[PDB]
DNA sequence: TGCATTTACGGGAAACTG
DNA sequence: TGCATTTACGGGAAACTG
């Protein structure tokens, strides 16, 4: 809450206060050297027409006061550095991690307003300290003498003030929204050669003499040593309009921003790399956008510069799945050190950290993430029976390496289930009708429940296209549980034709010449089908109407 | 058969024969002026060391023989013109119509070999007649005299021979295969901005001193006055490599050809036309490819030139349907006169001519066209109860203008039915299982047939997506026909999910608590379902198998 | 020879301009 | 304001190159 923000805030007032205060002192000193000027100039020349002593004791004040002014700036400057350290190395830093996490889903990041505020106040305050060092520069360029407080102090001061300004502005230039294809908005750090994508820069030092002044140019792979060292490294060029100029309009509430839309990548086919497909890493190489600009002024010439988070580049949305797998692993095990050679030695993740991201994956796309018992199932797929919250899942295991006995990788498996929910199960998923992930051993051991006529909804473990199922329980006459019963899993092909509610409503089980049955009374504990799936059912010389319907035996 | 071909052929021998024959005569004359030369030259100068008369009577022969030579070429030339008329204005002409018809489906066109033959023989023969006019040019450039048969004849002859050659070669240059997108091979005169398409030129005068000599360049809309006169006329540019050179290799069996692949159109967005969408004609404007080249030689400089059939240009295969509608109507009511302003006043077609094309539409895509009773149904849709084979179907009626009461045009309706067969009904269509087109009045009046358990397959008349149905007959107890019965039509959406054979195999009709029925015993006259659709049916701790199935009530 | 990655095109939907 | 035509992108399959 206001744990730091209050502290921090406090300090920024402190600066602002000190700067005014200098500013009186400068006036009063701007007076007293005049007053002297007047009285001296009438008294130096005088005889052209009871002690006292004005000239000897009073002069003193043209010393005293200047000393007090000079020493007093120095105190301000020293403070300002403390402040500026707190604000650049904690405050901003923290926001940027917070944003890293927003990208792979996770708690949404706060606005850049509060920050923009501090940054701008401390950046105004310096600017004022700039001018007074020039007003004192003036007084010296009136009157000077043996030891002139403002002749020893002049250059060190000037140099500090600018040193400070420079660090300050440099740090403000920041990627307010990282690169993204519009047609893929939950998937923001993967690009495809061809499609257009958007970036937003933003400066935090909202002055008004920086309006239509800064011209940002975009670059790509600039200074990436992995072009020479890594065999097979692709190369590209940005197509759209790069240069934009950064302006207060457009984005509301000030914000001195620049929102590129219409940017594109194209590969640089030049043989060259010769696309060695026997190299170090598949297309999970990371590549980096860069932005550049420069703040030109009377006596000022600041180069700015920054960098998106590492990006992945693909050709075909076929790849996107595996592509997002790489952006997860990096924005989860890396603080920012742009480690474009990360996948050469990709470290292991702890189960405790994995799980909360796996959850984020569903919470972002739907309206409900992965509960506890669910997670324990995927726990055990990766980790074994002993699924401690410390266990280490290696990057092979999560992504390129078949599960226990199957012909697919684990991440590809979830990725499909996730795609199925998105386009055929949202309503049932939002509303908690689906258990989804549950072992076919704890699923029996929870169906010695009730009325021979209860059924769960699972996700097939054996598919690759991602596929829902259902299981129910009978009475076998032996005085015990049934073998229980599950139907071959409904994938997209069936589901496209009739809905999964409609399937359930009307399933039959048939014979030769027997009235056909309907063995689905109860959803999980006790819910009568036509209440659980009530609201999702569709609808309730003269063609006769038909329905599709799924049937067994 | 060999009705003309024999005649024609005959004549071409005639030419070839005459040319040899000249050729002896030229030799024997090439001798007799020598012989004279020898005897004269010994006798002119003689005294430097019984009558007779050699010099006076014999000389005569240097006249006689030359006269006979000269007159004799003239006979050849005169003949050759007759031949060349027959071959250019009937023979070629006919082939080209034959090809026009191949494009909208129809009897496949013969090879260009036979033609290539004639063309080449008559084109060799001239070439020889070229040379002898130069061998006689020589004899004159030996010896001459009062009336020299070959001084009056020299220029007229020379000029004729070339006049002839020129017409001959000009006519050979011909579009052996008209433009087409590979991904759309039954639809060859419609192009889409973006896709690549192919053309083949071919010359018919297969000489060997025209190999890597002729460089064909492609053009587009060249000399099309409908760019200035017609408001809204689009414009374009060919992208790929235009110039190709025409070579004997590549295409086997000689053939001096040039097969462009990789050609593309792009619109010329330049405002300009300003895309007035209140002009004369929708995108059914016709546009024309042109080919050009030039046959450069010692003393010869022939410009060649030709033109594809009019083409239609679209943006999106959405349009292709209506697009093909325009290519049908033109290659059916127009002999070739490139009437790019045809759709401004589009004439009416007679039912007799329509029908055979409508048939061609199915015969081309499947393996069976439209029988007689079928045609009579579409007869009556367009024409009325009185569907004479002379009735006039106007172009509105066939294409842009709703049917009697419906919300679609007739051609769009067939176009859909046609698309349905192509991707879900081929086998049943090939094998005559489907009546398809039959009025819902003659369909009752042919189902007071038999065992309450017969059913046809129709095509819905009310769809727009194109949709099959089935109807069957009962027994009502009243001692007469049933109301009969038809199911709401199965379109692509159902059909994609389960097949139309599988539908039929298992349809049920259901109740609350009654065993469900199967009212489809017999296909049309008497065929037991499971024989008619026998061969098309699919197939005949442990998931339990299901099926989709269509059900009524 | 096989697998990985990229291209090319169809179809659907949104965007554009008259 | 509405309709026609074109663009932009996803997904599937073929083509390419190591």
């Amino acid at each position: 809450m206001l744990d730091k923000q209050k502290e921090l805030d406090s300090k920024v007032r402190n600066v602002k206060d000190k700067v005014m205060c200098i500013e009186h002192e400068i006036k009063s000193l701007e007076d007293l050297q005049d007053e002297y000027d007047f009285k001296c100039k009438t008294l130096q020349n005088r005889e052209h027409e009871q002690e006292q002593l004005l000239l000897k004791k009073m002069y003193l004040m043209l010393d005293n006061k200047r000393k007090e002014v000079v020493h007093k700036i120095i105190e301000l400057l020293n403070v300002t550095e403390l402040t500026q350290n707190a604000l650049i190395n904690d405050e901003l830093v923290e926001w940027k991690r917070r944003q890293q996490s927003a990208c792979i889903g996770g708690p949404p990041n706060a606005c850049l307003d509060q920050l923009q505020n501090w940054f701008t106040i401390v950046a105004e305050s310096l600017q004022q300290v700039r001018q007074q060092l020039k007003k004192l520069e003036e007084l010296e360029q009136k009157y000077t003498y043996e030891h002139d407080p403002i002749t020893k102090n002049k250059q060190v001061l000037w140099d500090r003030t600018f040193s400070l300004f420079q660090q300050l502005i440099q740090s403000s230039f920041v990627v307010e929204r990282q690169p993204c294809m519009p047609t893929h908005p939950q998937r923001p750090l993967v690009l495809k050669t061809g499609v257009q994508f958007t970036v937003k820069l933003r400066l935090l030092v909202k002055l008004q003499e920086l309006n239509y002044n800064l011209k940002v140019k975009v670059l790509f792979d600039k200074d990436v040593n992995e072009r020479n060292t890594v065999k097979g490294f692709r190369k590209f060029n940005i197509l759209g309009t790069h240069t934009k100029v950064m302006n207060m309009e457009e984005s509301t509430n000030g914000s001195l921003a620049a929102e590129f839309r219409h940017l594109q990548l194209k590969e640089q086919k030049n043989a060259g790399t010769r696309t060695n497909e026997g190299p170090l890493i598949v297309t999970e190489e990371l590549h980096s956008l860069s932005f550049e600009t420069q703040l030109c002024q009377p006596g000022l010439v600041i180069d700015l510069e920054t960098t998106s988070l590492p990006v992945v580049v693909i050709s075909n949305v076929s790849q996107l799945p595996s592509g997002w797998a790489s952006i997860l692993w990096y924005n989860m095990l890396v603080a920012e050190p742009r480690n474009l050679s990360f996948f050469l030695t990709p470290p292991c993740a702890r189960w405790a950290q994995l799980s909360e991201v796996l959850s984020w994956q569903f919470s972002s796309v739907t309206k409900r993430g992965l509960n506890v018992d669910q997670l324990n199932m995927l726990g055990e797929k990766l980790l074994g029976p002993n699924a401690s919250p410390d266990g280490l899942i290696p990057w092979t295991r999560f992504c390129k390496e078949n599960i226990n006995d199957k012909n697919f990788p684990f991440w590809l498996w979830i990725e499909s289930i996730l795609e199925l929910i998105k386009k055929h199960l949202l309503p049932l998923w939002n509303d908690g009708c689906i258990m989804g992930f549950i072992s076919k051993e704890r699923e029996r051991a929870l169906l010695k429940d009730q009325q021979p006529g209860t059924f769960l909804l699972r996700f097939s473990e054996s598919s690759r296209e991602g596929a829902i199922t259902f299981t129910w329980v009978e009475r076998s006459q032996n005085g015990g549980e049934p073998d229980f019963h599950a139907v071959e899993p409904y994938t997209k092909k069936e589901l496209s034709a009739v809905t999964f509610p409609d399937i359930i409503r009307n399933y039959k089980v048939m014979a030769a010449e027997n009235i056909p049955e309907n063995p689905l009374k109860y959803l999980y504990p006790n819910i009568d089908k036509d209440h659980a799936f009530g609201k999702y059912y569709s609808r309730p010389t003269g063609y006769i109407k038909t329905e599709l319907i799924s049937v067994s035996e």
